[PDB]
C-alpha cells in the first residue's frame, strides 16, 4: 500500500 510514504504508512499500521 504505502511503504514509501511514511504518512500513509503510519495511517495504516497493520499494513505497509
Amino acid at each position: 500500500g504505502c511503504c514509501s510514504d511514511p504518512r500513509c504508512n503510519m495511517n495504516n499500521p497493520d499494513y505497509c
